[PDB]
């Protein structure tokens, strides 16, 4: 009998306290508010670059409230993006937590991203070919490496069980999430902050993903341009975001007085030695991510209410998904895209959206997919669409996907 | 709780090795060598080092580049690292026999400092030249930093998981502390795992020289790199690439592989001291070693082998000396490779694991080059002069990485 959650085998761990930038909103409460009411963070971008280049996209959601207004003089000289806005969700989540005093030697930091400090690699390189090495910043190191994020909360936090970072490209956030429960599981810390945290819209970053043909070009109407499942998507529309959750052993949080907002359960990392960029039509690998997240939890198909889809709305990864849904057994659950009101923001993405999945399991309800107007045949699932789906879910599992192959779910269960 | 000497973790055990150094891309001739007493590091003469005058003009290339590999597809299609994962993963699967495993069953890890960072200034370039449509196609998948475990996943087949753990200079051994951890946790059997990293140019000189951590000994580059000597004067760059095989020893057994040696146990912790210092008390970098013996269930007393990661800084070469005392393994003999291969980033934790390996397998520790001035700090047994013979049971592999990263493994003969 292998060890899982509900036998006792691996210790219970809950979700503890949640922290979100969007493009709804700073605050994850009004985030979660507006998506409730059908709200899209998806706008026209205005921005100079657009008309500079006349990039083929011109929408997207930035932050309702941008990272570097909150970042000091020397922040902005001495850190990367994603490390700001890693240092500004850092203390946020904190604070919600109540500034708890934990042992450092048995807090961990898990925080996964796509990329890094890369704008720091284009300036250093500028300002080298103009100037020659000594124009290169002593602290461009520490602000490019990509476990610089992770790094920068796990200094601010006080964390001396382990700071990692997993990258996994649209996996990472979720990933992270898992390798944090992997560790307190293990037994090498009690308490993590996890998640995913990701760089702003920019031009580079647009022709890049623009290259590939997998974003959607509905300039015309913003809030309609992102639409997973349904049967007109024409590709993924960016949203800026990044988050953060914390996670505890459900004992260190009776300890302190921490009210839980929900269990995580168990988590399952797979790949589909399949393709790069696309994934494997018959969703097997990533159905089986699914499925060891239930191993783990202890769970069965039935058991799970809801999915929150990673559903990024382009034509194959969808019909992907919807496969992979049916393999795990989980194609009656009712499941929600976050991304059609959200849009995708790459590393942090599975982050947010398992921030989503707690709310879900806390509250008792699903936002509705925006945009989801006309079923598509190869997509036979139960899309939450039109108004929020209201129920006492008591699992959920959250899936995410990225470029590599690399498929991870995160199994949940109501507190 | 479990333990592998207790039986509840299995037995996990390295069945090939490859690696690609400043030596050779041999890891068997590497390894002799080492033996032999040689130095990888040479005075660089690659143009870029007069074009700029950089302050640091030594270090270890590779012995046989990549790119003399490298069809005229793939150098247009891949990144540097890519390409580096791509030539390793095929050499250690024809080394392991080319075994038929079963895809669900196999995972990859390989970490790397950065990725495939080349593409980043080159789209960049193109893009400002001639628009937002000259960016290859291509771009997004040869930048992303889980690009070169990603090419090893599909090359080799691999579907029970492809992760890039990312911790700057000990990333090579996170990959193999987490494929450890992926087969104890029942998601695999078999794992590649391992650490690749981009070759010695111009701007990752500049930025880690203004850092002010590296040797400037250009007269005598082979004199250069002198970990835990009294007259250290900083690191010195040596490319390589390394990847290794474990797999359950039941796995092995049933397909007829020998085990090189067992994987034990493998500890993470992290400092929260400073970016880019060490603690100086090594108190959480010996708790990493100390919780890999946990996990092996070995005592400090068993270890009879340390492989520092020795990277020849003052301040670095002092804490882990710390280290090493606060886990009560300063008994044991150790050895400092980047002496001899100096310090290649994202790669590194792992070719030393390989080298680990290969000290439990043969009975041997090469010599720590340059060491000819014993520190009164650091009051280590630096095996040194020549190889040191002897009946080696048990190992401890260190690194460590900007952000306060500790990383131990630790490594049974077979
Ligand atoms: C939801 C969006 C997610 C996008 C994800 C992309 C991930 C990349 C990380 C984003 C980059 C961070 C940028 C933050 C600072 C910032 O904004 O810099 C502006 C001006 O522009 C720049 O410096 C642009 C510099 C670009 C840096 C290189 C980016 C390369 C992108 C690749 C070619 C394509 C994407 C690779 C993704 C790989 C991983 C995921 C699969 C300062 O403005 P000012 O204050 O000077 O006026
Ligand atoms: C042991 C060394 C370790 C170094 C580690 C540094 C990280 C390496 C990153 C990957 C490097 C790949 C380079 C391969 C391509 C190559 O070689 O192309 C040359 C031409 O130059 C270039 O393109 C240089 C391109 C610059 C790339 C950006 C590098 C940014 C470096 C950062 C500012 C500093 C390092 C940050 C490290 C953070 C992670 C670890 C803490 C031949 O051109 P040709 O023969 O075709 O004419
Ligand atoms: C191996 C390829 C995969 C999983 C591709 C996916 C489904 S992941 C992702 O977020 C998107 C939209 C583009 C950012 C894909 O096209
Ligand atoms: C937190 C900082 C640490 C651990 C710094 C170390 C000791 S790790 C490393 O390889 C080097 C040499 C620079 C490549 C350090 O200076
Ligand atoms: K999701
Ligand atoms: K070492």
């Amino acid at each position: 009998s292998q060890p899982s959650t509900a036998n006792g085998g691996f210790p219970s761990v809950v979700v503890t306290a949640v922290t979100a930038t969007t493009s709804i909103s700073p605050d994850i409460e009004s985030t979660w508010k507006g998506l409730l009411a059908g709200e899209s963070g998806i706008h026209a971008l205005e921005d100079e670059f657009v008309t500079k280049w006349d990039l083929a996209v011109k929408i997207g959601g930035h932050l309702k409230d941008p990272v570097d207004s909150h970042m000091g003089r020397l922040d902005m000289r001495r850190m990367s993006y994603v490390q700001r806005m890693g240092k500004l969700l850092g203390g946020q989540l904190w604070e919600s937590a109540g500034s708890p005093e934990v042992d450092p030697d048995r807090f961990a930091v898990v925080v996964g991203t796509g990329l890094g400090g890369a704008e720091r690699i284009v300036e250093s390189y500028d300002l080298m070919n103009a100037g020659g090495p000594r124009k290169v910043s002593p602290l461009a190191v520490q602000m490019i490496m990509p476990n610089g994020a992770a790094a920068v909360i796990g200094l601010q936090l006080g964390a001396r069980a382990g700071v990692m970072t997993p990258v996994s490209a649209q996996s990472s956030g979720s990933e992270a999430i898992a390798h944090a429960w992997r560790q307190i599981v293990m037994g090498d810390a009690d308490v993590a902050v996890c998640g995913g945290v990701e760089g702003p819209i920019e031009a580079l970053p647009i022709a890049a993903f623009s290259m590939m043909r997998a974003m959607s070009t509905r300039n015309d109407e913003p809030e309609r341009a992102s639409r997973p499942f349904d049967k007109d998507r024409d590709g993924f529309v960016f949203g800026e975001a990044g988050a953060l959750m914390l996670i505890e052993t459900e004992e260190h949080a009776k300890a302190r007085g921490a009210k839980p907002l929900a269990r995580l359960l168990g988590a399952g990392i797979t790949s589909d030695a399949f393709h790069m960029v696309a994934p494997a039509a018959d969703g097997v690998r990533a159905g089986r991510a699914m499925t060891r997240s239930l191993e783990l939890a202890g769970l069965s198909p039935a058991d799970i209410d809801h999915v929150n889809a990673h559903g990024t709305a382009t034509p194959i990864g969808d019909a992907a998904e919807a496969n992979a849904i049916r393999v795990a057994g989980c194609d009656q659950a009712a499941v929600y895209a976050p991304k059609s009101a959200l849009g995708h923001s790459i590393g942090a993405v599975g982050a947010l959206e398992s921030v989503l999945t707690v709310l879900t399991l806390r509250d008792g309800v699903i936002p509705p997919t925006l945009n989801y107007e006309t079923p598509d045949p190869e997509i036979d699932l139960d899309v939450v669409a039109g108004e929020p789906r209201y129920g006492d879910y008591r699992y959920a599992v959250n899936n995410s996907f990225g470029f590599g192959g690399h498929n991870v779910a995160l199994a949940f269960g109501r507190y």
